[PDB]
């Protein structure tokens, strides 16, 4: 049997032992883990519980809200508040930032996507929860501005993946580690230490249904993945449709994931605060790259908690190849 | 609480009540359900249990065997034998058919894929188990020939999907029904009755990495999905990479799934006995279509338990559109 | 991993293979197993689900009904009906016998106690479900009379024990076997084969709070267990308070369990149909004995589906010792 | 669904919010909760996992060690060390105190019984885990002496009960609260707030098999419980055999539990450090009493980490009644 179980709690406590912190990061992550287990359990039996379907509302980004978006959002909001580790919260499901009541205030600002992969819920395909954590910079009263920090300022970011197994991928200043949920004891156990992405992959991931709207650079790159100029084997294609799933595969298999800007969407579709930045952080800590095609995602200074951003991430050699193409097409 | 739980066992027993059978179909399905729950539990904690990785072997179709292929295969083989409902078994993982020992012989022939979606195991993307059940036709001693029946002879077929939730999709002569696994009591509960696929979808699913090998018909169809000649909205793209996941989404969302024959693979990649036929059966019972591009999958008389077959399935209007293109290109 | 799991279903199917039955016993037990798992799951989280407390009613035997009695009763009634294996049902919670509607009729009569150990529910002490199964003897329309058979006519009996682990103890014509519920896959797995009770134990079990009402024989026996006339070590005492728990310990540890008739209760407290008979059957098949103090429990021909009966059971040498005392005191 | 789950972690963090502690008590309890869930899961499937049986050793108190004692002991020892909240550990299973290595040292001393109720493991009757927590008093290097504190110095104590449901009963300076384990998400949820024991119960709990060794006071009290001098109804008897189970029932139902000193055991059987003191603390915080028959358990200054102590606890009026009897018999 276990007897010496290596949990996310222990792992996090241990590494930050000689950094003598306040300890609230641990409180924060422990809290998030509780909500993640609750979301997982609900998702695992969503049909029997009648949790599929719309809630009857639309969020600021214009998505039709689902029952599971509400359940997961409430779950995350409640546990984060109770953690005594947060002050400002940003969620895809909330029009404005949520200022934590004075009595339960902590030093962290948490941006999160309660349930990523909306279109894949009803078909039982992988979905998840994405988060990014910042330290409140200002001395002012906590406000929405505290969430308007560039991703390079993240102190922690990651995601929960409700796939064939539930995984919690956590990135911090020194690296990325994967923790898998043990359903029997409800604990996230370390399974992959210091994850590093391949320098070059052999899988490209993008929705080719938008081919008519793709810019010449994306068009050229895809054509190149199918018809290699050097006659190497063409890349395989994979597109689950849920950002969390496609990014996770990219992380452990290598390759590239793309949700670029197209002729109808100047800033792409994915949201910078709770989708792009967290994944960008994970990628960089794994030795990968994350760009919009013209600048590093983590360097963007946001002006809107719900603003969108194009994103191309994954193996450094793959991303760089596409950046070279963008630059080749760069028109003044 | 439940109190009146509608299980797969009850559901199956009830419908076939006034058909006064021997009752072994129920025994068969009950047995398969046990193995499916065992596979699901293992998959849900594969990382912690060290179940990821190769087993150190290659099957007849040339796939590198994984630890989970072995575990799932053994699990399925053992429960089916113990069911007293089978005589001949065909598995992707076994070179030859397995003849059930006389003492435990039943009247059914079961073709199955213990674990579908090999490439997606390590990245936690949806995987599953596929099966097709036939009644032994001959009076001869049970043999591999008993598995060489055309899919139109199936009396039952379906699949287990280990996705965000575990689902058991079962098709029989009168229709398709979905049952979701309730982790707490280990029972498959009815969640979707008499499932019917949309006449026309808006999602196409195929690995576009093989574009250089696609025949002109597949090439034309894809181009048509991206650039509609009538200026309707282009179809969205989705390709999880695991047959079971892509087919399931096709079933409940509508649209089309393709794994065609290409310039390097005359008969495509997917196996007819335990991949193509079962899914083809499910599709037809849901009012969908399943073709190779030139003939109906279910009408193919197999000559090899491991033979391959091209497959195009899903919404009738989508499949028909592609068939028209194939016929347009048909060269004598 | 498992791969060759030995379930109650398989075990039952296998032993009765060369007895060529209709197969409905298996259907019956499979059904009962589903309800047992549902009861277990509910019990395991009764506090969180607010399932503790009275329902607001009294049964024929005068017990105050609990929410869990209702939940478990409904669960058992529903699954048994759906099994197509029963015709008459007797439950501690139903005033009169339940005649199964014609369409779902089977040949079995099932007497059951949906939830045994009422006083121990709120304190989280072991509780269970007890059942006894008879074959309908008559040719008449099914009626309450069909349940009025002496326990020696049982073809199957046993109990579910919701203790530190959930166990299903099943006795049939050839012996007793224990099956433990595997929470992960929701299957009862064989753990103890052909259980036999010790010829003589060293534990006596009875509620000594009724000492003022005990007959001289019970009084003498207890005194003898505390002050052995031969100076052997006195028996240890154990009285959980739930029949199922005390009887189970008696079965695997040996010894004796008593709920005798006292000065205020001529027929004791425990009910013959769904408490005494099933346990008496289990005991005898394990090589134990079960008496009222004057006659064998299994030989009593009941006149009331809810009648009570004194019961003394366990190790043959222990029971016989007490019977000798009863006979020593026997007054004409 | 949940969405606002009230866990032991949250509950503990919240109450001690305005006490501005180091926060290690929370770390300690969180750690203990992980081990408790692991023990529970193992216990729930002990038979299938082959965890029943002896380990092949004897502890200082002379008990034959069981496989589950080892598993639970290792589990508790490992999590407590990893908590960074302890310095000295005392376990029924370890001859000497365990001094936590400098690097993982915390300010707490934890006395614990990894698995209580040894005799009841094989029969599936309720078992548990008992603990008592002290703050290191001295300034010296941590040593076994740090565990030799009187129970009145406890800052926290409680127990895990692996019964029909798993409960974590926690007592601290201001009171007792019960938390039930939710198997689905592996979280202890608050179910009973500020538990208080009845002033007078109607159940007595003791092993009457030792009647030949009982002192006159215990003898008189028992006789009085069976034959009330005022003709009130006699108390009911209950004796599960596992301290944790009997004490828990005493707490929520009221009444009295006894494991007195007898003619052959001057100090009774139960151990003061990890059995008597913790339960005594829980009882007092619930408004109950706990005595040896001559002095308060919590006032005893231990001289041996494994010393034994008689114990009588429960409803104040019941305990006081017995104390009066002891005093009536008090011989100089
Ligand atoms: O304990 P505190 O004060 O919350 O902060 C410490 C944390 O900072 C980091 O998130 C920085 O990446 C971790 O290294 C560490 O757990
Ligand atoms: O009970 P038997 O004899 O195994 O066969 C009956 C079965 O045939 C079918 O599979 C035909 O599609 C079901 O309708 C039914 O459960
Ligand atoms: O399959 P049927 O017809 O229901 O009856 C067979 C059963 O009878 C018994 O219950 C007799 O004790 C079992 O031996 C056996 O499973
Ligand atoms: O957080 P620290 O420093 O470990 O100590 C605080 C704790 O002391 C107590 O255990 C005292 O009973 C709790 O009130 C509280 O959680
Ligand atoms: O259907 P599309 O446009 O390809 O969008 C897929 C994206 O939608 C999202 O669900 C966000 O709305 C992401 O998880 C995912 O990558
Ligand atoms: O990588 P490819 O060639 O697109 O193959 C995907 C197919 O491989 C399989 O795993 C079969 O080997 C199917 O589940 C799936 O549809
Ligand atoms: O409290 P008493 O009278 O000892 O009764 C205990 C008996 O009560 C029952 O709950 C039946 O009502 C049995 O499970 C148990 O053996
Ligand atoms: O068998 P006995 O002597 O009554 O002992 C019971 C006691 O034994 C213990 O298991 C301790 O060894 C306690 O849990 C329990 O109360
Ligand atoms: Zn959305
Ligand atoms: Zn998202
Ligand atoms: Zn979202
Ligand atoms: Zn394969
Ligand atoms: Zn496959
Ligand atoms: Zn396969
Ligand atoms: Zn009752
Ligand atoms: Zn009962
Ligand atoms: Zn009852
Ligand atoms: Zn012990
Ligand atoms: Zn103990
Ligand atoms: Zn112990």
């Amino acid at each position: 049997f276990d007897t010496n179980i290596v949990t996310l709690t222990r792992f996090v406590m241990e590494e930050g032992r000689k950094a003598r912190g306040t300890g609230e990061m641990t409180q924060l992550l422990n809290s998030l883990c509780t909500a993640v287990k609750a979301i997982s359990t609900a998702v695992r039996k969503a049909g029997i519980a009648h949790l599929y379907g719309i809630a009857g509302s639309t969020n600021v980004t214009g998505d039709q809200v689902k029952k599971l978006d509400v359940l997961s959002n409430d779950l995350v909001i409640n546990v984060l508040k109770s953690s005594f580790a947060t002050c400002v919260l940003v969620s895809e499901e909330d029009k404005n930032a949520i200022i934590v009541e004075p009595e339960k205030r902590g030093k962290y600002v948490v941006c999160f996507d309660p349930l990523d992969g909306s279109s894949n819920i009803d078909c039982l395909v992988s979905i998840g929860t994405i988060f990014g954590i910042y330290r409140k910079n200002s001395t002012d009263e906590p406000s929405e501005k505290d969430a308007l920090q560039p991703g390079r300022n993240l102190v922690a970011a990651g995601y929960a993946l409700y796939g064939s197994a539930t995984m919690l991928v956590l990135a911090m200043v020194n690296g990325v580690n994967c923790f898998m949920l043990d359903p029997a004891i409800g604990e996230f156990i370390l399974v992959d230490r210091d994850v590093k992405i391949k320098k070059k992959g052999s899988i490209y991931s993008i929705n080719e249904g938008y081919a008519k709207e793709f810019d010449p650079a994306i068009t050229e790159y895809i054509q190149r993945k199918k018809f290699p100029p050097d006659n190497s084997a063409p890349y395989g294609a994979r597109y689950v449709g849920s950002m969390v799933a496609d990014v996770h595969r990219t992380l452990v298999y290598g390759g590239i994931f793309m949700y670029p800007a197209n002729k109808k969407s100047p800033k792409g579709k994915l949201r910078l605060l709770y989708e792009c930045n967290p994944m960008a952080y994970v990628m960089e800590k794994a030795g990968g790259l994350a760009t919009t095609g013209k600048e590093a995602v983590l360097d963007i200074v946001p002006t809107d908690i719900h603003q969108r951003a194009p994103i191309i991430l994954g193996s450094p050699e793959d991303v760089t190849e596409l950046l070279e193409i963008y630059q080749k097409h760069a028109a003044k």
